């Protein structure tokens, strides 16, 4: 009884390797209301429905010299339904720069009882509706966001479960209706924990993944994974090479991923716009096999120059747009191993991005 | 700790009086489609108004029927919904002495990769959900899984997925105050004998239980709703109501722990006479039975009721009249003592699908 | 395709119901040479093949009293075949005084590799044979014990897993060849946890335990169980009444233990053996509903007093022998809830019988 | 830490030495009941002495060989037999750059309940064992699980069983130095087609890694050695080499992580040249293959060497030289450079149960 016909898995394949193609990676335009509210008030702008849709108007219409860069585009459903100042819908400013569209399909973590403050999400109801409609609408990709954290007791054996579990249920979904899913289990990197503890529990976490995946029937070569790098925590007194983080990641990754998984877009978490590049060059230069696509899914790390410059100002829109261009380009770079940084990293593309996520 | 010292009590305290001696639960929560096939089947227009006089007539029936239904639970619409005399539903209903339910899950979803298996859904905000209802009158809920005995299935992905998500509805649930009824339903469709149920059954029961575990469930703030154990809808070899009741009983021994308060069980399409009868069987083993064994029914309280009724407002007293003696009937099936039908009491209320 | 025929269920469950019969208890006289040198050399007495059969003879011999207490015994492999001095084999003379003969199988525990010294089980290899031997020469029981630690990240997911998976395969061989299985998952008492964390963990590896078993098709009306009681760690500064331990316990069983199980016959583990007593006294007390047989399976805490009389000397015969009957009378009233204490309990019947499992 | 940096590494070389590149392995490990059957059929005698003589055959083969076979897998009466000459049979191993191998398990024993499954048994004093082994020349180990493909098999409790046992058997193994070859084996008897075994083949794999993981087990010192993808023995369609290639490469695509360090193909069956002809087609495959892809075969390169030796002292020579090539055709097989039979190269090595 399978659960995909021959097509709606070259579907699915298709449309996973158009994202990582080389040198393209993923933007992450899809904060929530909630959330895209303190990025704004940190500089000084109203969190508006039209600040909201101009400032990721700003990200997708950027000059075309990111489109070799960017493979594909998460947004919120909110900005799925937007439109740029000339009336073209977002959904289609991104495809004709040669992006797929992606949406945020998850609802946010709830609280695990009996637990030391772990989360599952929830988001699958009505889920295969949303879909079908969201893929009529233009997207091709979907992403939910699971998260566990490192600590006292922590993932627990009932959250590395659940959450491998709903990560399944969600990516069955998705495929059902002809949407990628990027199954995005993040660690926090929040606490003083070593390099070694996050390999380890990065290793255990992912193993239970796809396992999960595996039970539920899941295509791989129509799926994506954005994993936390393996890092040392925020807090660790001890420091850590840049090559030590690409050994630590690159191995757990060999010892958990399987290779028919078309790629493994990263998310930042909490790193500033410039190590997120270097760590992500340092893996990528990695001379072990790594037989998937090593890209990233950036969406703090891609934005914070540009925020800054922007300000909340029209007149800063060509400047804003710089910035980002300028880290689009430095992470089709270091996708490909070839970025050697300038030297000149900026103060906003060297300050730490993270946030507790207490 | 999941609960408090004083939460737990307050679950056991109301699993407890949903399941006393002698009472059972009224399953009156048919879903605005499904109460469409029964008001179908009486010539009656599905109206918002004739769903509320239906419900009315249940809840308002005489006194009789007070120490026979310790429970009574209801779909969201009829939860806001009023008696002629100005009084809500639920306020109807703890006045006789029935804890007011709720039924919470949004249904059943198809499962990927399976023979035509299902998950069920409705976690999404369950949480305020459950907040908003122990608020307006609602002490309990209800959530089923849908599992189908064929030649592959209930699969391992089927049995394991359903058993989370009962887990995950009974840890929200907890944490509200509300008492989670668990539904792991075993469907009767198909030609499978009675050792096929049982060995189905308790693989199911099995799994229910460590899933409870691993999700942190406190079982005497529990009450588990299954499947009777009989043969299939559609088996030529015959079994009797002893045999149905040991098996029945042997497999729940098997797996649900004593701390477990009660077991109301689903009536899956018998007859209103053949669900009682059983349950009698079943509570007059001899063998050990560290829990309440009782009845949690919606068709087959329901189905003598609605046929008296026709739709007619002058048949009021008759189809409620018709709801008490079955409700009577239950009361003493579930202690042991019912000894007794008609034709609406012994038709099959066997759907399926 | 089921593993048992409807008389092989009848046999394995008529045995079971025999050894915990109302008011009898299991007197376990199973331990390894290594294990019962350590407690000969504590009366100063030498290790010989001789008088570990003296040994065994005082308490397999001892008056008829004992015939209503005792209602199975646990041989080691050397006792199964010894002989009492009248050439009655050991076997029989238990067998003459109402009791099943059981049979130690377990090989002893092995470390598990990637843990904070957690072990497993070994003792498969060849079981089969050696039940379907064992039932030929006598034994209508058999017993294999497990052992898990209360401590800093212990029990681990995997030792409780794969505990009670090899608790599983043990009880599937065993019923096959017509042997009733005690399934033994011992939570040690060491450490200064409190009460309610022994509670916990306990429910916790009994639910694993009646999962695995139903996984691996076992009769659950042809076993036993014999677990720890519920009790505060050895070293707890923390006081906790007799009645406390009689509420952990019974609860963590009504929440784990499924009814048809036929008896629970509970381990000293550590306990006096006048404490033991009084705790299994105060469990039969309880008011609450329970379901199955809650009896004793007693090494220690019903040979201490006897072993210091004894001494070594062949002449404390009787005097031996007796001190173990008071203790068989006493867990025999103890066992149905009606032991009131004499006030007079003996120095070596109040003594601590634990020793750290380091 | 299961293992120090410097304990990994020395399995981290083992691995990579059996499995370097344009080498296999030689399972010539047969038990004394089962080599007795290969004896039966060429008329000799199951005498000690005719076993020692038949793999001194093989192991002192002339030096085309050495380039072909990384590494050869004994029983434990061979460990400590010698060649004419005095040198025990390890050394001769290790004289020409193999490393010597060690089967460990003690076959497999039924699994109660279930449609004639089994476990794999020999895991007590295992670990006392391989210090042993290890101290008397041995550096890798094997050990067999069996599953077969039936209506109701491989079951789940078969699969989660069998996995446990691999790991633990692994676990052990490498405490002690010693690299484990886990060894699933899917058995080709029955009539299902390619994708039934590809199904099943995926699903047993993703099992055994997780097990792996849940038992801390360092994946680049080990070698997994399963079935290839093929249709049952008795399946009526038919399928090319480049399918059977295609979908053995896709199944361990989407189940074994690039860490595992060689992938070591049993023959199940095929003939000596029908495993060569597959093994090539496999290593041929565009997809990409993160892990080295080769033979440990037992019967594919035994088969025409033990026809043409019938028992004879005088056939040494010529059964040498039949061993040589196949060694020789694998040894091109597993870097996709095999274009070539014989009868005894064409025959169905098939055995049941």
């Amino acid at each position: 009884y399978p659960a995909l016909t021959p097509e709606q898995k070259k579907e699915l394949s298709d449309i996973a390797h158009r994202i990582v193609a080389p040198g393209k990676g993923i933007l992450a335009a899809d904060e929530s209301t909630g959330s895209i509210a303190k990025r704004l008030q940190s500089i000084g702008t109203e969190n508006t429905e039209e600040n909201r849709r101009f400032y990721r108007q700003l990200l997708l219409t950027a000059d075309d010299r990111v489109n070799p860069c960017i493979g594909g585009v998460i947004l919120f459903h909110e900005t799925l339904y937007q439109k740029a100042d000339d009336g073209r819908p977002f959904p289609q400013v991104c495809k004709s720069k040669g992006g797929v569209v992606g949406i945020k399909v998850d609802k946010g973590v709830v609280p695990l009882a009996g637990t030391n403050g772990e989360t599952t999400t929830q988001g699958l109801d009505g889920l295969s509706e949303r879909c079908a409609q969201y893929k009529k609408d233009g997207a091709d990709f979907a992403k939910w966001r699971c998260v566990l954290k490192i600590g006292e007791h922590t993932p627990s054996a009932l959250a590395i479960m659940e959450n491998a579990n709903v990560l399944a249920r969600y990516a069955s979904i998705c495929q059902q209706n002809g949407i990628v899913p990027i199954v995005e289990p993040e660690i926090l990197p929040d606490g003083d924990h070593d390099l070694k503890r996050c390999q380890y529990v990065t290793e255990k976490v992912l193993a239970a993944v796809y396992k999960a995946l595996s039970d539920h029937h899941i295509y791989l070569e129509g799926t994506l994974l954005k994993p936390n790098m393996v890092t040392p925590g925020h807090a660790c007194t001890q420091k850590f090479s840049h090559e030590e983080i690409a050994m630590a990641t690159v191995t757990a990754l060999r010892r958990t991923v399987p290779p028919a998984v078309t790629g493994i877009t990263f998310l930042s978490g909490g790193q500033s716009e410039e190590e997120a590049s270097i760590n992500l060059n340092a893996i990528n230069k990695c001379p072990l096999l790594k037989p998937w696509a090593l890209t990233f899914s950036y969406g703090r790390a891609l934005q914070a120059s540009a925020l800054k410059a922007w300000g909340g100002k029209k007149e800063n829109l060509k400047a804003a747009q710089e910035e980002y261009v300028k880290r689009a380009l430095a992470n089709s770079l270091a996708c490909q191993g070839k970025y050697t940084p300038s030297g000149q990293a900026g103060a906003a593309a060297s300050e730490s991005l993270f946030v507790s996520n207490h």
